[PDB]
């Protein structure tokens, strides 16, 4: 729904600085400190300050461990979902390896664990890696590792025939059924922020509810799981029948049977017994807790962060990971900045991907968030802009002013109160009797007090010199302020408004130059101050 | 030995500039480009340049790969020494594994390699760590993987009784002699540029000579070694005797003999065979090639350099590796500079330990080069400078120039051609008719071309301004430049040199300013140029 907004005047200029002792800028480059009447779709600005992201080169080896950020885990660094899973699948192989471990045969023995490559991929939102140097069973690399090997029940052992000179039978290791039934273990997914748990056997009313038996190291991008009912079967053997028989006169032993074991003390071969070693078919269960080793790539960021200040200009620069040299801008980059050094950014190196909410206070990393941009925005700076205003609270406020037949601009950017996108949140204010400006004037505007003062409404007649545009907030009224003094230069020429910030009532003007022939100048610095209510 | 230095005149001052368009540094910090009189100990300048070294905090994951710069690895960085090694040591543990290994019982069983901990220690120099997260037997983790074992002769196979429907002797592993002899390996020393080799059995005519074995990753930190003759012994058992015997009538079988094995074949018992199974102690030997991770803790460095040209001042700062807070200031550091950001620099984070040889331009890290300050070098300021001067040819030649009775320098510094220290490299230079000078001035100098031009030669009396110094590099004499007028404030004060530079036959002045209060104000910069022949 459309709503009119009158000129209620023109604010006259109070006073003008020309800001002198600032580095100098090329007007080919641009502002190091102030931002560009091109740049509203990169801010949410509050004052004369300038934000730039640089990616470094990068490989497999800048790593980002997945360490998710949760009540649990407030100190981690992820925000975005990955929910890794798999299982440990039984046959011939991996039961040869469970059972040789279990029973102690052979301790470096253990199953490979078999991950489900899609819930990896992670849709590739981002697309996650398992860090196979993690641990090895023999010669193969893996990401997983066998915690704990827990026997649902107690292992079965085999009997065997009963010692010659005891006559008590021995026992053996049962012998895994090559031809019998295996069973794959249950669903095992990785978690981060908290240990893997079984319910307390006697919970009511004995505490804990939980029992932990293993924990992650987020930290580590370690993951915990359990997987249980790995199973496969084994042939158990057991003793069996009695004795007695009747061998005598010039000797006192019998014979007889088939399939039996009779077996008479060496110390005394009256004492004696028999029976058979019966084969039973034994399930073998066990549940195995593990541990998973996850990250993603992420390249490593450079930001300048300068600003003008006590009539200075302050300049920053920060590293996030190990920079080493530059591959590109980032891709995508918006910043709602104070005025005074701090700023929260949202930067994504490319079209989607890992991607960093970061906080900064000049050149201190207060905090980094990361997240990741899906594929389905495919780059559009207008769709990453409403899902970043949905999942951070961030929008580019400062973009927004736009003059068709007349200056117009959004409710949502107007207000600049609420990023995300709702109900009136696109209603349009269309500012009355700005009929004059031309439609290629660019606006980057700056949500203070009771104003959205965004700088350049400019002219298609050189002779007119650009203007400052002032909208309250609430739609009542909008002014305008004439700074053709401020910006005169030759008789009949004027300085353009080509970088603009505006803070504490107090604006501040870039100016681009050039030589007669077209070589780059110096930008012009101004501060104007207005007369305001 | 002393050489006279006679003052052949004084350098009239041929024009003056006032340095106002550069940042504002407070003189209670120090200037951002021009050194201070008193850091002539941290440079071998050639311009107005400053340089300072950031030590970032760090923790055990901040790693650096022994990766060796050398002929054959020509990308590496480290330039330390590091010869880590040991052996395998056999015991009945060991032993099993081995064996179980080479005869395929278990694939995943390897013996534990035994670090000589002294070589990792490396007389902490740097003290270097082992990367037990590398390779792993089971539930232990280790440094090192075996790579290859290679059994010294063909691997005995022990007989077993002949088959019942075959009489063909069968085969089973041989038993290991729990208390037979055990042979640790011989010295397993690791190498990082270049693979391990034996020597080709039929080398001369035939190439190679030698025959590559496994290769090591130094970029990994990943060390290569050979383990010749790990060994222990085994109970081998052979086949024997004849057959024949004469069982008749009503039957057709015979009977006698003791601890001997008869077999008669299933199918034709007339068709028979007899012997024993004759244990022999037998020695197994095998080679074992492994590999090894290694890396010592290297702190994150951040480095600003900058510098005046084209009459601005460029400021650049550049980090190595993944910086984050600052810890500290670089405990030694030393910059030699071509005056343009150029600039060769060695950097201590500590004061003794991994050490950075870094080739810089601006913002851009051209090289680096690990090194390390010995711990007999005890912190020492004069003995680290010159155990640099001997390993990397840097040395501090713009401190040296001092006034005691008389201002003095020794020939190294003077001449500024030979960092290392030698013969006649301390002969002092004494300057003739320079005793008016104050004892507590202090000098940065700049060798240039003919001249060696230190700043600040101060006076005890207020009245006399401060006076910079130009000393001919061959002895031959000296000239002063007397800079009153360019340092003249008030009708009877003086600005004193407390910042100096000197590049292109151009003198770089810094001057601290204060309050009546004694509240720090901006740095006072000027340019003076001398009326040189
Ligand atoms: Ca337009
Ligand atoms: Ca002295």
């Amino acid at each position: 729904a459309n709503f009119n907004v009158p000129k209620l005047g023109v604010f006259p200029v109070a006073a003008v600085f020309d800001i002198d002792n600032v580095p100098e800028d090329s007007s080919a480059t641009g502002s190091r400190w102030l931002p560009s009447i091109y740049q509203g779709g990169n801010y949410w600005g509050g004052g004369p300050q300038a934000l730039h992201a640089q990616v470094s080169n990068f490989d497999s080896s800048n790593r980002l461990p997945y360490n998710p950020r949760t009540e649990n885990n407030p100190a981690g660094n992820c925000a975005f979902a990955f929910n890794p899973f798999g299982q440990y699948i039984s046959n011939i192989s991996s039961a040869q390896s469970v059972h040789r471990r279990i029973y102690g045969i052979d301790l470096n023995d253990e199953p490979l664990f078999s991950p489900n490559a899609a819930s990896i991929t992670n849709g590739g939102n981002p697309t996650m890696s398992q860090d196979t140097g993690y641990h090895n069973i023999g010669p193969i690399n893996t990401a997983y590792k066998a915690e704990i090997f827990r026997p649902v029940n107690p292992l079965p052992m085999s009997d065997t025939a009963p010692d010659p000179e005891t006559l008590e039978p021995g026992q053996t290791e049962p012998l895994i059924k090559s031809d019998g039934v295996y069973s794959n273990s249950g669903i095992a997914s990785f978690i981060f922020d908290r240990p893997v748990t079984e319910p307390n056997p006697n919970w009511p009313p004995l505490p804990p509810p939980v029992i932990p038996i293993i924990y992650p190291t987020p930290a580590l991008g370690i993951g915990a799981a359990a997987a249980y009912g790995f199973g496969y079967q084994v042939t158990v053997y057991r003793w069996e029948e009695i004795p007695v028989e009747f061998l005598n006169p010039e000797g006192s032993p019998c014979a007889y049977e088939a399939g039996i074991i009779l077996v008479r003390q060496t110390s005394n071969p009256m004492n004696a017994v028999a029976g058979r070693l019966v084969p039973y078919v034994e399930d073998i269960a066990v549940d195995i807790f593990l541990t998973g080793k996850f990250f993603t790539l992420n390249p490593p960021l450079r930001i300048t962060n300068n600003y003008f200040a006590d009539d200075e200009v302050k300049e920053n620069t920060v590293t996030i990971g190990n920079y080493t040299t530059t591959l590109s801008s980032a891709y995508y980059a918006v910043y709602k900045t104070d005025g005074y050094g701090g700023a929260t950014c949202f930067i994504a190196s490319g079209g989607a991907g890992i991607s960093a909410l970061v906080q900064l206070q000049d050149n201190s990393v207060l905090d980094v968030l990361y997240y990741s941009l899906p594929l389905s925005l495919g780059g559009s700076k207008a769709a990453i802009d409403e899902w970043v205003a949905n999942n951070c609270g961030l929008f580019p406020m400062s973009g927004g002013l736009d003059k068709t037949t007349l200056l117009e601009i959004p409710r949502r950017q107007l207000e600049a109160i609420n990023p995300q996108d709702g109900p009136g949140q696109y209603d349009l204010f269309i500012l009355d009797d700005s009929g004059a400006y031309a439609s290629f004037s660019s606006f980057i505007g700056y949500p203070e007090a009771a104003y959205y003062v965004a700088g350049a409404a400019t002219f298609m007649d050189v002779e007119n010199p650009d203007e400052i545009i002032f909208i309250l907030r609430n739609g009542a009224g909008w002014y305008a302020c004439e700074i053709g003094d401020a910006l005169k230069i030759a008789d009949d020429e004027f300085d353009s408004v080509d970088y603009f910030a505006y803070r504490g009532g107090v604006m501040f003007i870039g100016s681009a130059r050039y030589t007669e022939g077209g070589d780059p100048l110096p930008i012009k610095y101004r501060a104007i101050i207005p007369g305001l209510p």
